[PDB]
């Protein structure tokens, strides 16, 4: 609704539940997508990320062509304050994850 088509920058702070989201994808022609946002966790309270966002970068590490494992390591090692570049692609998310 107030989500643009182009990539956006979101800053999250890591908590006791991590970043408060989980990821799928990173294989074939599917990039890294947010599949779940934990209620009350850091991503949810930020208000800015959505299921079906593709993660393009985290703290400058390019995740456009990462595998799931590569992305999970980048997110684990990104530190307490994490800058995410995300692009909202709900139709492409549904093609892969429906």
């Amino acid at each position: 609704e107030d989500i643009p088509r182009e990539p956006r920058r979101i800053v999250i702070h890591r908590g006791s539940t991590g970043l408060g989201f989980n990821i799928v994808g990173g294989e074939n022609g599917e990039g890294i997508f947010i599949s779940f946002i934990l209620a009350g966790g850091p991503a949810d309270l930020s208000g800015e990320l959505r299921k079906g966002d593709q993660i393009l970068s985290v703290n400058g590490v390019d995740l456009r062509n990462a595998s799931h494992e590569q992305a999970a390591i980048a997110l684990k090692n990104a530190g307490q304050t994490v800058t995410i570049i995300a692009q909202y692609k709900p139709e492409e998310y549904s093609r892969f994850e429906a």
